[PDB]
């Protein structure tokens, strides 16, 4: 999946910009660390709900996530 | 969920814009009509891969789907 790879890139990029570890994001979002880790490797076929939870744990607005996704796809 | 109802709304809006029924879309995408139906009710369980595949069947680029999603969130 091209789209799944761009999605995973942005999640990890925003996470690192916010200064959170995968373990911090796990506890925030109530997702397991291993699911987080797989998402960032492009190895979990993430649902929309899971994406919502991650954006919430990352404290990024949904518009900001989608804007950076569009930018990354356009590169 | 606000995000989930906006995602479902946009998939349905575009499918209607392209003049497809739920079944037209399913036949095009090798999915079932009941899956398309459930997605438009409740986008909880939609994955990134399924989303890519739906956009492909709708012949809407990824960048355009995310624009219409942002418009809807902001409206």
């Amino acid at each position: 999946s091209f789209l799944l790879s761009k999605v995973s890139f942005v999640i990890k990029k925003i996470r690192l910009e916010k200064g959170m570890t995968q373990e911090d994001l796990a506890y925030k979002s109530n997702l397991d660390r291993a699911y987080i880790s797989g998402i960032e490797r492009n190895s979990r076929n993430l649902t929309i709900k899971s994406l919502e939870l991650i954006m919430k744990g990352l404290e990024v607005s949904d518009v900001v996530f989608f804007e950076m996704l569009i930018k990354e796809i356009l590169k």
